[PDB]
DNA sequence: GACCACGGCGCC
DNA sequence: AAGGCGCCGTGGTC
């Protein structure tokens, strides 16, 4: 409350305001720090930035990525955002941490610090006490921030030059495509607006409605009507391909090139830490955890992620994590036996589909396979089974039901997990993350069962989270004394770049510190590659 | 301009 | 009604 001359005592808070939201992008406007009864306005904020030991405060990592950026190894500390995000994780913003725990979230540098400091002192106290979500933070969370901050100031290097040219060519085709849809449809009009779409497909060609859309009841238009209507008439599949096309140029091979860094070169994500109901990070500014693979051209946009010159990217990628870290938490015997013994369950699966023997399975079967076995997992409906495969009933009752006589702990540990819920009002992951599930108690069925699926999903994905997330804080200060760098997590892999030399002994070391993270009952088994670009290095 | 809801869709 | 995200264009408000 008391004006004190910059600078602030050791161990005072952070308020900090930025021009704008991405720390990599934004200029410093004010900086103050909090400590007692006192605030501390800096004059000059970048001189001010030096003064200080460790950025300690709401956003912390925010104010950390900015100084890095100005060559300074400011790491951040406490934060009371990721103490509010243990406690519940629907606490993602700072707004709503600050209404929840005592005050008020404004934008001046001075009233962040004050507040900071208010509410770490109240979240702190309400955390003390859970000595699950205590070890989380201090052996988890709060390090993990200080890797965060490092990976986003470092970036990863994209191939602009080759993105313009690939521009160019899709540009070109999707040219001929929608010629060839309006062509088809007698006239031209707007192909990006599915309103119009769905007017020409059920209005004016006679082709039938599949679906109704959620909010608004229209005829849908998805790919997965199209898909359903593809051999009714020759326009569906050309707009299939026009709808992949224009959806991977506008949102990839466009925007990207207009992100690159002008200091750096480089591409910075953020790596948001208190994002989702499951303990998993989210990236975004841009998102570089849903950069295309699946498709001929989705990879061609994968392979302008390279490493600098005279270095490659490893990427390491833990093996059929989620059912792994199911064999673990529900002590199934027959699915412990499957690890145990070095199987696929995926490649088994993808064996059954089509109709093939376990040696011979494309890799495109494994992964039709891949989201099947989770799809079943996570209370796909045998409906929607249905149109996946083939005719049920059955064929498809019988298909999970076979899933769930192979594997029958399973199916006690999800009751089990629904029971818990149910009485504490959360479900947890195997270190004590929490998910508050309330609706497991609706009265309406569709809202809790949607509920008990949300419910029974958030160990599994959230203990994979927590796995992957230990192996980061672990990894890293071996990385940087090996000289690499740590660039790039999405979820359950991880992309670093080394030195060509070093390549495979990063690589290696890589793979047995996120291997022995935390021994379960089932091995953790690791697949890496090593490449120039993001595609060849995941193989 | 900036923002919104919606439908749609990229990845894990 | 598989789970978890963030981003895009359209159509419209302000
Ligand atoms: C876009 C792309 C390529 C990605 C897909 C997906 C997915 C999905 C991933 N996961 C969860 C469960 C997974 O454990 C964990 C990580 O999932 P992957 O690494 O892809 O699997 P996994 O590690 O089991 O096996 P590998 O041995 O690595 O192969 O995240 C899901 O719950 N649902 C999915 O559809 C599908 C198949 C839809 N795709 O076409
Ligand atoms: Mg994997
Ligand atoms: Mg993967």
């Amino acid at each position: 409350l008391e004006e004190a001359p910059w600078p602030p005592p050791e161990g005072a808070f952070v308020g900090f305001v930025l021009s704008r939201k991405e720390p990599m992008w934004a200029d410093l406007l004010a900086l103050a720090a909090a400590r007692g009864g006192r605030v501390h306005r800096a004059p000059e904020p970048y001189k001010a930035l030096r003064d200080l030991k460790e950025a300690r405060g709401l956003l912390a990592k925010d104010l950390s990525v900015l100084a890095l950026r100005e060559g300074l190894g400011l790491p951040p500390g406490d934060d009371p955002m990721l103490l509010a995000y243990l406690l519940d994780p629907s606490n993602t913003t700072p707004e709503g941490v600050a209404r929840r725990y005592g005050g008020e979230w404004t934008e001046e540098a001075g009233e962040r610090a004050a507040l900071s400091e208010r509410l770490f002192a109240n979240l702190w106290g309400r955390l003390e006490g859970e000595e699950r979500l205590l070890w989380l933070y201090r052996e988890v969370e709060r390090p993990l921030s200080a890797v965060l901050a490092h990976m986003e100031a470092t970036g990863v290097r994209l191939d602009v030059a080759y993105l313009r040219a690939l521009s160019l060519e899709v540009a070109e085709e999707i040219a001929r495509l929608e010629a060839e849809v309006f062509r088809l449809a007698g006239h031209p009009f707007n192909l990006n607006s599915r309103d119009q779409l769905e007017r020409v497909l059920f209005d004016e060609l006679g082709l039938p409605a599949i679906g109704k859309t959620e909010k608004t009841g229209k005829r849908s238009t998805s790919a997965a009507v199209l898909e359903a209507l593809r051999e009714a008439h020759p326009i569906v599949e050309k707009i299939l391909q026009y709808r992949e096309l224009t959806k991977l140029k506008s949102t990839y091979i466009d925007p990207l090139p207009d992100l690159i860094h002008p200091r750096t070169g480089r591409l910075h994500t953020r790596f948001n830490q208190t994002a989702t109901a499951t303990g998993r990070l989210s990236s975004s500014d841009p998102n570089l955890q849903n950069i295309p693979v699946r498709t001929p051209l989705g990879q061609r946009i994968r392979r302008a992620f390279i490493a600098e010159e005279g270095w490659l990217l490893v990427a390491l990628d833990y093996s059929q994590i989620e059912l792994r870290v199911l064999a673990h938490l529900s002590g199934d015997e027959n699915l412990i036996r499957v690890f145990q013994e070095g199987r696929d369950i995926h490649t088994e699966t993808a064996s059954w589909m089509f109709g093939v023997p376990r040696e011979a399975v494309d890799p495109l079967m494994r992964r039709a396979a891949k989201t099947i076995n989770f799809g079943v997992l996570y209370g796909m409906s045998a409906h929607r089974l249905s149109q996946e495969l083939a005719i049920p009933y059955e064929e498809a009752q019988a298909f999970i039901e076979r899933y769930f006589q192979s594997f029958p702990k399973v199916r006690a540990w999800i009751e089990k997990t629904l029971e818990e819920g149910r009485r504490r009002g959360y479900v947890e992951t195997l270190f004590g993350r929490r998910r508050y599930v309330p609706d497991l108690e609706a009265r309406v069925k569709s809202v809790r069962e949607a509920a008990e699926r949300m419910a029974f999903n958030m160990p599994v994905q959230g203990t994979a989270a927590d796995l992957m997330k230990l192996a980061m804080v672990k990894l890293f200060p071996r990385l940087e004394e090996m000289g690499a760098r740590m660039l790039l997590q999405v979820h359950d892999e991880l992309v670093l770049e080394a030195p060509k030399e070093r390549a495979e002994a990063v690589a290696r070391l890589a793979k047995e510190v996120m291997e022995g993270v935390y021994p379960l009952a089932v091995p953790l088994e690791v697949e890496v590659g090593i490449g120039e670009d993001w595609l060849s290095a995941k193989e």
